[PDB]
């Protein structure tokens, strides 16, 4: 009753999803794509990664670009109260990168990528 819990969805290519497909999946089970709003949540997700041996994997988070006057937003509506972008990111590479992915290594860094790319994902509930 006092927290959301996180769950990794590491998938082979035949079951990977776009950002929107991943958001729809997490919402259909009663949650949303995961937001990382502070260092505590970052640590919780890193611990899940260490527990699963799911090392060096990339995962969709709930980061998505809104209108120009909103900038990057979290799908769950939470504030962008913490940022852990990789160096130079977000860079909107070739003008087509509007969704955020986690690099699931010890840096736990974020990168904007094309929303239609197939990826693993993380839900919260
Ligand atoms: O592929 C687009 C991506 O390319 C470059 O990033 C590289 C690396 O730093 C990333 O961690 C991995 C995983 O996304 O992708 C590339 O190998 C950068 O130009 C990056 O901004 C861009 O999104
Ligand atoms: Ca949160
Ligand atoms: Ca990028």
């Amino acid at each position: 009753r006092t927290s959301l819990c996180f769950k990794l969805y590491a998938k082979g290519k035949h079951e990977k999803k776009t950002w929107f497909e991943s958001r729809d999946f997490c919402r259909a089970l009663g949650g949303d794509l995961a937001s990382i709003n502070n260092k505590e949540e970052q640590q919780t997700i890193w611990r899940l990664i260490t527990a699963s041996g799911s090392y060096h994997k990339l995962f969709w988070l709930g980061l998505t670009y809104g209108s120009p006057s909103e900038g990057f937003t979290w799908s769950d509506g939470s504030p962008v109260s913490y940022e852990n972008w990789a160096y130079g990111e977000p860079n909107n590479y070739q003008n087509v990168e509007y969704c955020g992915e986690l690099k699931g290594d010890p840096t736990m860094s974020w990168n904007d990528i094309n929303c239609e790319h197939l990826n693993n994902w993380i839900c919260q509930i």
